[PDB]
């Protein structure tokens, strides 16, 4: 596929905004130095102004008035802590055309081909050189469009990112803002003095394999029907168990169990699962609605591969449930204090090393309004991560339709992926 840039421009807020330095909490700092990628695809609606970029950019400028740190730059304070200079220098907006088609992406498995639909960022010129948000509208030969989004993680987590994109699309459709963002991350300050309660399992080194060989990773995506999910949830009754687990818990346990078997892990091999969890739900007092920043904490259940394999899915689901249950306000506040006492927070950012065999990360977007980004020409037919970076990461994506199906997108070694698919459908 050939992609050709027609125009690129910095879009600034359409009205005055505060000229301030925005503090980053410890949760805003334990994030990649990258732009988190996501992509939206849209089919032609028949309209004559399909994804008119003037409509797009005007609505973007309005949205940036309320989300003004999105238009800022990173800088460091005197002590070297990264903060957001809310200088309204603007967001990058790229209009692109492609000699390919939306059909060329098939089932939209989030391979690294999607990265071409998001603007590239040069990280070699220091942290202030690039915008915090980079956007690309690509016009395909077939008439379809992709919106590619690259969001610098210090500014916001997925929840705030979605808040922004859906606000933007509302404004493109002529609406006013539904949920004003709340901008003040000092609500997530550590206690003084920091008083950690635990040696937080989520920042400890994961189990290892004892040998490594090299592995290319493939990315696939698999749909599970409503019927299949219902059947899966009902397996909680297996072996006379009477505790019920949620569909989320049962599916994540199922994926975990399937990954272990697909990878042929030895029976005694330990495995750690990393589950992102939104603290907005648990922190006390309630964070204001529309809180703008990062509030993602990690639940990390542990198991033995042989036990996951030889026991019902609800065994894995129970581990997941317990690991999530313990993350109440006290535990989240503990984690903030734990971070405060770390000497180097970027050392805690998880990479490919974290999610290699035997471990796994599962991110669920099933609860989230990811398809509400209707800019006036319809909801997307697909929304996903813009390329799963490495082996051992998975995303659970709700259907764009109301058929109650979902998709598991996952990155595995190629020899593992085929067994994985077979096991996933043994419901």
């Amino acid at each position: 596929m050939k992609i050709h840039v027609r125009d690129s421009t910095l879009v600034r807020p359409s009205a005055a905004t505060p000229a301030v330095s925005l503090w980053n909490s410890n949760v805003d700092l334990v994030v990649p130095n990258f732009h988190t990628p996501s992509v939206y695809f849209y089919r032609p609606s028949g309209a004559d102004n399909f994804f008119d970029t003037a409509v797009m950019k005007a609505a973007l400028g309005r949205a940036l008035v309320s989300f003004y740190p999105m238009a800022g730059r990173l800088k460091r304070d005197e002590d070297g802590r990264v903060e957001i200079d809310c200088n309204a220098e603007g967001v990058l907006f790229v209009e692109a055309e492609s000699d390919g088609t939306v059909d060329d992406y098939g089932d939209f498995a989030p391979s690294l081909e999607l990265r071409r639909l998001i603007p590239a960022v040069d990280y070699s010129q220091g942290i202030s050189a690039y915008p915090l948000l980079v956007l690309q509208v690509t016009f395909f030969k077939c008439g379809g469009v992709s919106l590619g989004v690259g969001m610098q993680h210090h500014a916001a987590d997925g929840f705030s990112g979605l808040h922004f994109i859906n606000t933007w699309s509302d404004m493109a459709r002529g609406l006013d803002i539904t949920l004003p963002p709340f901008i003040d991350r000092t609500l997530l300050s550590a206690r003084d003095p920091p008083q950690p309660q635990f040696k937080h399992v989520e920042y400890q080194p994961p189990p290892a394999m004892k040998t490594y060989e090299p592995a290319e990773t493939v990315v696939s995506i698999f749909k599970l029907t409503k019927d299949q999910l219902t059947t899966l949830k009902a397996k909680s009754k297996e072996d006379g168990n009477t505790t019920t687990y949620s569909s989320y818990e049962m599916l994540s346990g199922h994926v975990w169990r399937c990954t272990c078997l697909a990878r042929g892990l030895p029976e005694e091999q330990e495995t750690k699962l990393y589950i992102a969890t939104d603290g907005r739900s648990r922190l006390q007092p309630q964070l204001p609605p529309g809180y703008f920043g990062n509030v993602i904490f990690t639940a990390t259940p542990l198991a033995v591969a042989g036990d996951l394999g030889s026991k019902p899915v609800w065994y894995a689901a129970s581990k997941i449930h317990d690991a999530l249950a313990r993350m109440d306000n006290d535990y989240l506040r503990s984690a903030l204090d734990f971070l405060e006492l770390q000497p180097d927070l970027k050392a805690l950012v998880r990479g490919a090393h974290t999610f290699r065999c035997p471990n796994l990360g599962i991110t669920s977007w099933v609860r989230l309004p990811i398809h509400d980004a209707d800019f006036g020409w319809g909801r997307p037919i697909f929304m996903g991560p813009g390329g799963i970076a490495y082996e051992g990461l998975s995303f659970v994506l709700p259907s764009p339709t109301n058929d109650g199906s979902l998709s598991v997108a996952i990155s595995l070694q190629a020899e593992h992926m085929k067994l994985f698919e077979k096991l996933l459908y043994q419901i």
